[PDB]
């Protein structure tokens, strides 16, 4: 669920 929209965006499936 963690997806930071700062680039480059790091999104984790949790």
């Amino acid at each position: 669920g963690r997806a930071t929209k700062s680039i480059p965006p790091i999104a984790f499936p949790d």
